[PDB]
C-alpha cells in the first residue's frame, strides 16, 4: 500500500506520501505547512502545533488522493542515546528462519526515563556459531542471535510527538528517529568509509555519523537557519520577517565568491528610511553563521570521539539551498563535501530529506520483517 511519513519540523511540518518500487520510492503526494507551533524540534504550543499536522495531512490527502489514516513519524535527534545490545531467542525444533523470528529477537530489546524506539541489526548468530547478516530462510537447530544497534529517546518527547499526531485522527504506526532515516541518503561508499550527515534545520542543526554501514552516533545543535536570520535583521537594521526574505533571495554563505553588483533595498526597524545593500555584505553574516555552525558540528564530533570522517560531509536541511554552503564547507574541511536532495518531483528540496528517508526506513523494516 501506501507510505506515509511526517516530519513535524520548526519551520514547517512536512508530509510524504510513497509508493515503494523495487528500487526507490515513488512519490505521490506531499503536504506542507509553515507553523510557529514548533520551536527547537519540540512542541512549542499543542494546539498550534495540532492544527498544522492536521493541516499538512489534509494537504497531502488532497494532493495524493489518499485517504490518509496511518503514518510513520521521524524523530528529532533530541534527548536522544545510541548503544548496543544483544539478543538471542531459543527454537525447540528445527526453525527456518523468516522475518518473524527477526522481529522477535529485535523486539526483546525493545523490553526508565526513555524509550527505545528503533533497533537494528548489525549482524546476526545462529546457533551460536554462524555469523551472518542475512539470516533469512537458513536453518537453526537452537537459536537465532542479534548484535543491533539501539536508538531510545526521552519519555517526554515520544509520549508529546505521537498524541499530538494521534489527536489529527492517525495513527502511527512507527516512529523512526533521524538517526536511523539518514543512514538512506547517503550511498554505500560514505556508509562504509565514515560519513557525517549535516542537517541545518531553522532552529535544529542534526548530526549523524555512519561507519561500517552502521549509525555509529548523533546529536543536535541548536544553532540553524533562525539564527542566521537572527544576525541579518541585527546588520540590516531590519526585521526578521524582510531579513528572512533577502536570506532566501540574495543569501549566499561564502563571502569571495558573493556579488556586489547583486543589490537590494530594505527598509529600516527604527525609522522611515531605507538602505541599500550588496550580496557581499549579506554574505558577511551568512557566512560568519554558517561557519560557526560547522565548528559546532566539528566539537560534537570530537566529544562523540570521532576524528577521522573518511567517506566525506553530507550536508542538508532547508539551510542547504543558501548557496556558497558547500564552498564554504570544503574550505575548511579537506574531506569531501556534498549538498543532498532528494531526487523525486516535487520534494527536490534539502528541507525534505528527512521526510523522504522517513519512508526508506519503514520500507526498510518492512523488507526486514516481512
Ligand atoms: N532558499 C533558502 N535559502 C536560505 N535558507 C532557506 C531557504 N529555504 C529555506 N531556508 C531555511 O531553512 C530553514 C527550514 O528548513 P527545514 O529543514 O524545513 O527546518 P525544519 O525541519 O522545518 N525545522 P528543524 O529541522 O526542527 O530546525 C529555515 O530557517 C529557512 O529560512
Ligand atoms: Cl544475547
Ligand atoms: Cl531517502
Ligand atoms: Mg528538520
Ligand atoms: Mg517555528
Amino acid at each position: 500500500h501506501y507510505y506515509v511519513s511526517i516530519d513535524i519540523g520548526s519551520s514547517s511540518v512536512k508530509t510524504i506520501v510513497g509508493e515503494k518500487f523495487h528500487n526507490g520510492i515513488n512519490v505521490i503526494g506531499t503536504g506542507q505547512t509553515y507553523t510557529s507551533g514548533i520551536k527547537n524540534g519540540l512542541i512549542d504550543d499543542f494546539d498550534i502545533a495540532r492544527q498544522a499536522i492536521k493541516d499538512t495531512i489534509k494537504k497531502a490527502s488532497i494532493a495524493s488522493g489518499v485517504d490518509i489514516k496511518e503514518v510513520f513519524l521521524k524523530l528529532p535527534i533530541i534527548g536522544t542515546e545510541v548503544y548496543d545490545e544483544s539478543n538471542e531467542i531459543d527454537f525447540y525444533e528445527d526453525t527456518e528462519i523468516n522475518g518473524s523470528h527477526i522481529e522477535k529477537v529485535l523486539e526483546g530489546i525493545r523490553e526508565q526515563e526513555t524509550e527505545v524506539i528503533n533497533v537494528f541489526p548489525i549482524r546476526f548468530i545462529v546457533d551460536k556459531e554462524n555469523e551472518v547478516s542475512d539470516p533469512k530462510e537458513l536453518i537453526a537447530r537452537h537459536s537465532l542471535k542479534v548484535e543491533a544497534g539501539v536508538i531510545a529517546i526521552q519519555k517526554s518527547i515520544l509520549i508529546n510527538m505521537i498524541k499530538c499526531v494521534e489527536a489529527c485522527g492517525v495513527d502511527v504506526l512507527d516512529v523512526y528517529s533521524d538517526a536511523y532515516n539518514y543512514g538512506s541518503i547517503l550511498t554505500a561508499t560514505e556508509k562504509e568509509l565514515g560519513a557525517c550527515v549535516i542537517d541545518i534545520g531553522e532552529d535544529v542543526t542534526q548530526v549523524a555519523f555512519y561507519e561500517r554501514g552502521e549509525l555509529v552516533d548523533a546529536d543536535s545543535i541548536e544553532m540553524a537557519g533562525r539564527d542566521i536570520t537572527d544576525d541579518i535583521a541585527q546588520g540590516l537594521n531590519t526585521s526578521y520577517e524582510t531579513a528572512e526574505k533577502v536570506k532566501h533571495q540574495y543569501g549566499h554563505a561564502f563571502y569571495d565568491s558573493a556579488s556586489d553588483q547583486d543589490i537590494f533595498t530594505v527598509e529600516q526597524v527604527d525609522s522611515d528610511e531605507t538602505v541599500q545593500y550588496t550580496q557581499k555584505d549579506l554574505s558577511d553574516f551568512i557566512e560568519a553563521r554558517v561557519e560557526e555552525i560547522f565548528f559546532e558540528v566539528f566539537d560534537v564530533l570530537q566529544d562523540l570521539g570521532l576524528t577521522k570522517v573518511n567517506g566525506g560531509f553530507i550536508v542538508t536541511g532547508g539551510s542547504a539551498n543558501l548557496l556558497g554552503v558547500k564552498e564554504l564547507l570544503s574550505d575548511m574541511v579537506s574531506e569531501k563535501v556534498r549538498i543532498h536532495t532528494p531526487s523525486q518531483m516535487g520534494i527536490r528540496k534539502p528541507e525534505f530529506s528527512s521526510a523522504i528517508s522517513t519512508i526508506s526506513s519503514s520500507i526498510a523494516f518492512d523488507e526486514l520483517l516481512d
